[PDB]
């Protein structure tokens, strides 16, 4: 075992349990324009593409959202920004928030779901609202798609 | 069961923006059939491996560590199921012809045969796996790979 | 009954002042050009939204002492953006491993969080993928929003 | 791990495109009989070593060998006499084989303080032999 | 070091002393001499050791110096887009090396360093007419600490 | 121990300083002539014989003196020192004697903590007095 | 047995293959010898007075210094103290130390010496010189530890 | 303490003994010429000579002598070599012999002298008689110079 130059026999038995679509935890990265003082509402169809390999799925299971200024804030101002979660059963009030402390630096912040609000969304959903001093926001979203 | 967390909401105290990869690989093991005839030895392509159907038609290569072969359909009459592996690979093909028999005439033959480390490169569609033979008109087939 | 052969003034183990007589026996095994485990700086040019290919034969120069070399078997890919990115925008670096039996769809990518600083991103090859390359032959894709990007390659010269 | 991986890489290390290496470089040199031979260091800046790119080298030990056969009815025998730019030494080690078919083999260790950088004008040692060529092996650190 | 915890003797007390000893009046001295050398794009600088020799670190009575290590700094800004860069060729008396011991700066606003550290084989004296090192950079100036013993 | 040149991974510039303090025992003599004292100048610890014409001030520590030359003719060598502060000159009279004729006197003081102040070049350490005509000081000092 | 090792005869040596052989070895040695001083100049130490038949080492051309030690060998002026000065003299640069000792007692002699470190321990030959020597005495006693090679 | 890189002061004390004549411990390779069946008279002035650095002493003390074969022996023939020990008070009729197993290889043989006859010998003097049916003998003389 791992130490084997040339291929062995495998003494199989039945044929197994399989299935051709499994499913998979990925921590997805993107950005999202944001327009000053406007929030955003970030779509899970964002989620499904062939630049992540999950074109095949149509439900995902959002499970934290985190988010980095994506460009550089105002002229005298530090970067911030915030994240509403949202939910089919009722959206929430939250604003978490982040700040820089150096200019030249990114503003962060995220929030974590708790189990008992892990259920599917698909591309019509919206996953949170954004707003942001900068133009563009990064976000990892890191979610179980099925 | 008390292992748990909370019922709302956290803040996540996110830190620098970390090292991301939105096309990441996969190890996975892939279950299709090949049809095969009488007297005839089957290559199977690496192709079959990329697809939609399996979720891997973002990827153009792949990673075989081994390969597992179930006879799919009956075999003739009187006769029990048999089914062979022959290893190839693009820097030298093999002679090894790994063989599994049923010892009931219902029931399906298995076999199967791992890469060592030292062969595990990189296939691509063009690329084929290895020949297979059997008394049966079809074979299953669950070929363990990482692709990338 | 043996008993002295010659005086070398040899002091303790650490060490001597003056030079001492070795015993020498058969002739060794010898090799005048032996292998050379390298980290090997070098610096690519980078177009806005374009890959480019990093040639292997980068690596074989009188710069780095590896001019006799014709082979060398890649370890490992660093990667650090060497000028300032766009006005407005955070450094970042993408690379895409490439191999001869078939290349991959990885896109490491690193960013900065200070626009002062580098991008910087690297990646392992497994031992199962670690054989020779020429030349000719091409390491991975590099993409940065920056004009050119500084490469660390480990890797061993045979 | 059969797949690539992901390196979290920081800031730029320090780096260096033209390291040291220590080596063992192994060739020959030509003997007249009764005549001393003082060899050359730039014997080893040679693209056959793959040492061409450097111009210094600090010779840490010397070791020699017969490379021919004796004359007639003798053993083989070789010497060295070490060659310093600060001072030379009347040393001479010698090495004398037991059989006349086998090689005769000798060396010296240089002392810390006196490992310095030379550069192709200097010369290494005198060989002194029977034998019309000695091998040498000479353990050094290109710089 | 006497007792460390009872210096309380606040007059002068007698020294008993014995026979003359052993006496220099100018000894060595261990330092880090801390100066800057300017430096041309696309040109390497030969740091010459004269520069060691100044009333300026208290070493102008001395001529011959035995440099142990040399750190060296970028001391302006670097060029436009760029990250500063220093590097550094030890040279010899007894042969020149080749080796280019470099430094960059990750951050556009931060300096580059490096060193590098001589063997105890290779430290002899060096004269005021004698070089250093050779040191390149993007930087017009470059700020060096060179640790050497003063003889 | 290494055989050739290796890097070091520098930092931050750290603190520098191109003229720092330096602790010394600096011997010198001079000359004292028979019933008088002689005021040591501190100005005599600042030559370039001594590798400190930089310095301006010092703080001294100790003080020892040696008999450099023979006594007079049936004498025992003799030396003496009476320290000097310019906040109160001091009245001791640290003395030592020679047993042998042919043997230098020899004697010294220790200044406490609290006197432990810098001097210039104007102010005197210590009086000397002996019967041999020059005396040999080694003065532990700080210079700074 | 029969009186452990003290044989009284001679006795035969199984000797084997030829060893490796050196008839001019190095040889580290303590030489004294005396040099001329004058009154207020310094005298350079020539390394040529360790290479001499008077010592056994007239066969030798380079030799590596380790360490010098001096005494004054005559007597000092009337009044005076003895005293000896060295300063180390080095191809690569001279020392500007200058290690002095002095008598405490007139009718004996002044000693002092210093200590070459191991790096700027190489060779010296008879042209080079090893120190200057001062010293208020007309002739001083110098005993050099060195390695001969 | 110990890692010093510049001169530093030794505090001399009173002059030492000394001595700028001193004794030399040494092992002496030399060769002589022999005929076939002739004893050789090997002399001890062979081993006063400026290329051993020994032109300086006139007397020397032998401890132990070593020989060997220094060219090859006769067509059909072993190497062989012989030493009878030589004593000013009486010499010795041992003959230590010493017969190669490979005809390309060099014959040994050696003795060691008796702390008892361990006394001085001049260039006159000689050290033992050596039989050969090589034609030259390499000889390896401990002794000590004095
Ligand atoms: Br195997
Ligand atoms: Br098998
Ligand atoms: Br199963
Ligand atoms: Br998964
Ligand atoms: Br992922
Ligand atoms: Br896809
Ligand atoms: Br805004
Ligand atoms: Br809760
Ligand atoms: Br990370
Ligand atoms: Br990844
Ligand atoms: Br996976
Ligand atoms: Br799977
Ligand atoms: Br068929
Ligand atoms: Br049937
Ligand atoms: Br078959
Ligand atoms: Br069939
Ligand atoms: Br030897
Ligand atoms: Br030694
Ligand atoms: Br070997
Ligand atoms: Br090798
Ligand atoms: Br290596
Ligand atoms: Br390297
Ligand atoms: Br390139
Ligand atoms: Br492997
Ligand atoms: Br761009
Ligand atoms: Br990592
Ligand atoms: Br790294
Ligand atoms: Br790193
Ligand atoms: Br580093
Ligand atoms: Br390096
Ligand atoms: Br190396
Ligand atoms: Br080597
Ligand atoms: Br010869
Ligand atoms: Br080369
Ligand atoms: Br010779
Ligand atoms: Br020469
Ligand atoms: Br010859
Ligand atoms: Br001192
Ligand atoms: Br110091
Ligand atoms: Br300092
Ligand atoms: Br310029
Ligand atoms: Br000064
Ligand atoms: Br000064
Ligand atoms: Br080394
Ligand atoms: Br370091
Ligand atoms: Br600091
Ligand atoms: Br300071
Ligand atoms: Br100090
Ligand atoms: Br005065
Ligand atoms: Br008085
Ligand atoms: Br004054
Ligand atoms: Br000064
Ligand atoms: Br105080
Ligand atoms: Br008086
Ligand atoms: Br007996
Ligand atoms: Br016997
Ligand atoms: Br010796
Ligand atoms: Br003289
Ligand atoms: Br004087
Ligand atoms: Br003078
Ligand atoms: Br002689
Ligand atoms: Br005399
Ligand atoms: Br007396
Ligand atoms: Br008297
Ligand atoms: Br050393
Ligand atoms: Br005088
Ligand atoms: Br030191
Ligand atoms: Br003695
Ligand atoms: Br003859
Ligand atoms: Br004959
Ligand atoms: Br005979
Ligand atoms: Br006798
Ligand atoms: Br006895
Ligand atoms: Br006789
Ligand atoms: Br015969
Ligand atoms: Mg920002
Ligand atoms: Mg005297
Ligand atoms: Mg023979």
């Amino acid at each position: 075992g791992d130490n084997s130059n040339v291929v062995t026999m495998i003494r199989a038995g039945s044929y197994p349990k399989v299935n051709p679509t499994p499913t998979w935890v990925r921590a997805i990265p993107f950005e999202v324009s944001v327009q000053s003082g406007i929030a955003f509402k970030v779509p899970v169809g964002s989620l499904f593409s062939a630049n992540f390999r999950t074109d095949s799925f149509t439900s995902v299971t959002v499970m934290s959202v985190r988010a980095w200024t994506q460009l550089t804030p105002p002229v005298n101002e530090y970067s911030f920004v915030r994240l509403k979660p949202l939910f089919k059963t009722g959206d929430s009030t939250e604003e978490f928030e982040g700040r820089a402390s150096n200019i030249n630096t990114r503003a962060s912040v995220g929030y974590r779901i708790p189990t008992n609000l892990r259920q599917n969304t698909v591309a019509a959903d919206n996953v949170c609202e954004v707003r942001s001093n900068c133009r563009q926001v990064a976000l990892v979203i890191s979610c179980c798609f099925n």
